[PDB]
C-alpha cells in the first residue's frame, strides 16, 4: 500500500482525499496538529501521535502545537500551570518516537501581527458558527463566557501561523477545522481520527478515575484498569478493549488460555479477534489479559524512556 | 457652586456622586473618555469635550482615548484608515481648546500583557452581558460576530490601561461602564452625558447628511442646516434646536427679531427662552435664526484654529 493508503489506515475522514493526494506530489509538506496540555497522555493522545508518525514516515515535516493559550481560554487554569504541563507533554511525545518541532500557543499567540489577526478572524465569524464548533470540545456552559468564541478563532489562527498543509485532531475538531477551511487564503487538508471509548465504556478516554491508560501507566495499573473496564461479551460495539486491540495491537498474536476453554488461540488479525469475540468463543476474560499484557509490551518502551530521563 | 456642582451640570448621571466628591479631594486625579474616529467632529462631539474642560479646570488630568481598535471591531473600516481619521480628530480636540494627552487604542492595545488581560476578562464575561452591552453602541447585526463580543472587553481593558479615576461617556456608554466597575480592580467614577438629538429629531446627532453640526461647517451650512432642523412651535421636548440653546449658548442672549411680533427679545436664561417658546410667544423662525448665528460665534475661534494649521 502506497503513503496515501497508509495514512488514511485507521481515521475517519480525510477532508479531502483528492487535496492529500495533491499534498503528497509536493517535495516539502508539513503536518500540525495540537493539543491542549493534559496530565495526563493516555491512549486517546497516542492514537493520533501514531497518526503523526505515518505521516512523518511518508515524508511530513511534524509540528505539534502545544495549544498552552487555547487550554487556558477553555478554562483549563493559569498560564504557568497550564505551561507546566505543556512542558511534560513534551517529554512523552518525544519519548514515543515522534522527531517533531514543538510549538506553544503562545510564541507566537500573543505577538501584535497574530493578534491583531484574531480580530480581523473575530470580524468575519458569527457568534453562532463559533458556539456551535465548541460544541464537542467544552462542557456546554450555564450562561457561557465570551473566552468560548474566541478560542476557535485562536485555533484556526494558529492553523494559519504554524502553516501546515495538513491538520490533524479528532473527529471532535472537525467544526474547527471546517471553520478554518472557510477563514483562511490556503484550505488545510484534515485528517481525523476516531475517538477512542473510554474504559469505563461511557465517552471518550480522559483523565477521569480508571477511564484511561496512561502510556506511561505501571504495568499493574494497566492490568487494574483494563481488567474492570467495560467489556460484555460478544460485544465489540463500544468495547473499549476490542478499539484497543485494534488500534493498538500488533498480530499475529496469540492469546494465552489456561486448558478449560483453552488453550493458546492464535489470532491472525483483528478481523479474526473480532469473529472469535462475537462468537463468543473468545471471553471477555481471556481477552482483557491478553490485551493488558500486549499494551504492557507496547507502552513498554515509552514508559522506560520517560523513567531513565534525569 | 464648587468644582462637584459645575462638573455635575448638564450631566445625566454620575456614578456615583459619593464616589466624585472623594475623588475630587486627591492632589492627582484623571479623567479620560474615548471616541471611535469620526469623520465629522459635531455637537455631540463637542458637548463631551466641553465636560472634560470642567473636569480639567476643576484640576483633572484629562485623556483622550482615539479608539481605532475599537472603530475597527465595530467594523469602522481598515486599521489605517480610522487611524488617519484619528488624526483629524485629534486636531479638532486641540482647537476646541481642550488641554490634554491623547493615546490610541492601539499604542497599548496589541501588547502582549494587555492581549493577555483582553483574554482574562473574556473568561469573566458572559456572552449574554457583552451583548447587552453593545445594544446602543451597534448596529444590531442579523447575525452578529465575535468582534462585537470582543469590543467591550476591550474597552473596559482600555479603561484599565489608561488609569483614569473618572471614565466619561455618552449614556449609551453605561452599560460598558457598568461591566468596567465589576470587571476592574479599581471602581471608576461614570460621569455620563446626555444625548444629543439630531437636527431630524429622529435619534441621537450623527453623520447622517443633514442631521449635524460640524464644529467646523462654514457659517452657510450652520444656517441651512439649523433652518431645516425639527423644531415644531411650542415644543421643547426632543426639539435639536432647544437642545442646543440649552447645551451651547451663554446667557443673557439677545434675540433679533423685526417689528411684526418683534423686536429684540432679551432673554436672561436658557430656562427664560424656554417659557417664551413653549408659549408660543418666541416662533420657531425667531429661534432657529439666533441659536444659527450663537452657534456661528461659538465655533468660529475652533474653525479659524483649524483652517489657520498649514
Ligand atoms: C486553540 O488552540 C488549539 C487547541 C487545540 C486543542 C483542540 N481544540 C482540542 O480541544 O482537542 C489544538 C490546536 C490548537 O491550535
Ligand atoms: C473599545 O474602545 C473604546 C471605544 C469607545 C467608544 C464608545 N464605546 C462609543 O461607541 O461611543 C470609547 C473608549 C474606548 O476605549
Amino acid at each position: 500500500m502506497d503513503e496515501f493508503e497508509m495514512i488514511k489506515r485507521n481515521t475517519s475522514e480525510i477532508i479531502s482525499e483528492e487535496e492529500l493526494r495533491e499534498v503528497l506530489k509536493k517535495d516539502e509538506k508539513s503536518a500540525e496538529i495540537g493539543f491542549e496540555p493534559s496530565g495526563k497522555i493516555h491512549l486517546g493522545h497516542y492514537l493520533q501521535i501514531k497518526k503523526m508518525i505515518d505521516l512523518q514516515n511518508a515524508g511530513f515535516d511534524i509540528i505539534i502545537s502545544l495549544a498552552d493559550l487555547g487550554a487556558y481560554l477553555n478554562q483549563k487554569g493559569e498560564l504557568d500551570e497550564i505551561r507546566k504541563i505543556g512542558d511534560y507533554n513534551k517529554k512523552v511525545f518525544e519519548a514515543m518516537g515522534l522527531k517533531a518541532k514543538y510549538v506553544y500557543g503562545s510564541e507566537f499567540g500573543l505577538d501584535k501581527d497574530y493578534t491583531l489577526n484574531v480580530y480581523r478572524l473575530a470580524l468575519k465569524t458569527t457568534l453562532k458558527r463559533a458556539r456551535r464548533s465548541m460544541e464537542l470540545i467544552a462542557r456546554e456552559d450555564e450562561n457561557p463566557k465570551v473566552a468560548e468564541v474566541i478560542y476557535p478563532i485562536m485555533q484556526v489562527n494558529n492553523i494559519h501561523y504554524v502553516g501546515v498543509d495538513v491538520a490533524v485532531g479528532g473527529m471532535e475538531q472537525r467544526k474547527i477545522h471546517m471553520l478554518a477551511r472557510e477563514l483562511l487564503p490556503k484550505k488545510v487538508v484534515c485528517i481525523h481520527n476516531p475517538v477512542l471509548t473510554g474504559l469505563d465504556g461511557e465517552g471518550k478516554m480522559s483523565s477521569s478515575k480508571g477511564n484511561f491508560i496512561a502510556v506511561d501507566d505501571s504495568p499493574e495499573e494497566i492490568r487494574a484498569k483494563i481488567k474492570k473496564a467495560y467489556c460484555p461479551a460478544g460485544v465489540v460495539e463500544g468495547n473499549p478493549i476490542m478499539e484497543i486491540a485494534k488500534y493498538f495491537l500488533e498480530y499475529p498474536l496469540t492469546i494465552k488460555r489456561p486448558e478449560k476453554f483453552g488453550g493458546d488461540l492464535t489470532v491472525n488479525s483483528y478481523e479474526e479477534l473480532e469473529s472469535l469475540f462475537k462468537n463468543k468463543e473468545l471471553h471477555p476474560m481471556d481477552l482483557k489479559n491478553a490485551v493488558a499484557e500486549e499494551l504492557i509490551k507496547i507502552l513498554e518502551p515509552i514508559r522506560k524512556r520517560l523513567a531513565a530521563h534525569h
